[PDB]
């Protein structure tokens, strides 16, 4: 049977989480879709000439830890944390993304991969070094996307996929 792959983008507001999703699902750039909505996508895609059922949730809106939300981001196997390479904020904001994933999936052994997007902007201020070593902090990956052209965003997606499945 066809396996799938449950997988959580998360990250602060703005960073580009449904832009990423949105060029996985569509193949096309979307620079405007509704910061609140939340929802899950699904797409068969082969990798490593396996073809797998991906099931994207792109998160939104309220930061809030009752049981509910808890529960439904606790159903992800695997986890992108986001943040824009032109906001330092948003970087900042990445260790309490993982911080929660850990509590929520009571492992700190979560699959998970650091995408630092927007690399097509000039406007860069989180050094690569910086993420870099911080994905060696965690022991994760760290994949340089941008949701407009496309750069690192099978590779983001697809070495969730494989982390997932070395984990299992
Ligand atoms: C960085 C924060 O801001 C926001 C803003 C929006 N969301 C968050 C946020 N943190 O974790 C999560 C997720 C979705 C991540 C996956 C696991 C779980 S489990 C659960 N219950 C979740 C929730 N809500 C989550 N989202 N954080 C700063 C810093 C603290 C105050 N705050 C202003
Ligand atoms: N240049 C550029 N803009 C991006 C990229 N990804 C998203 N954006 C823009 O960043 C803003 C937020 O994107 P959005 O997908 O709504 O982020 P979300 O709130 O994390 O879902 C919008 O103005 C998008 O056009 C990217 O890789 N490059
Ligand atoms: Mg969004």
């Amino acid at each position: 049977g066809m396996t799938e792959y449950k997988l959580v983008v998360v990250g602060a507001g703005g960073v580009g989480k449904s832009a990423l999703t949105i060029q996985l699902i569509q193949n096309h750039f979307v620079d405007e879709y509704d910061p609140t909505i939340e929802d899950s996508y699904r797409k068969q895609v082969v990798i490593d000439g396996e073809t797998c059922l991906l099931d994207i949730l792109d998160t939104a809106g309220q930061e809030e830890y009752s049981a509910m939300r808890d529960q439904y981001m606790r159903t992800g196997e695997g986890f992108l944390c986001v943040f824009a390479i032109n906001n330092t904020k948003s970087f900042e904001d990445i260790h309490h993304y993982r911080e929660q994933i850990k509590r929520v999936k009571d492992s700190e052994d979560v699959p998970m991969v650091l995408v630092g997007n927007k690399s097509d902007l000039p406007s860069r201020t989180v050094d690569t070094k910086q993420a870099q070593d911080l994905a060696r902090s965690y022991g994760i990956p760290f994949i340089e996307t941008s949701a407009k052209t496309r750069q690192g965003v099978d590779d983001a997606f697809y070495t969730l996929v494989r982390e997932i499945r070395k984990h299992k």
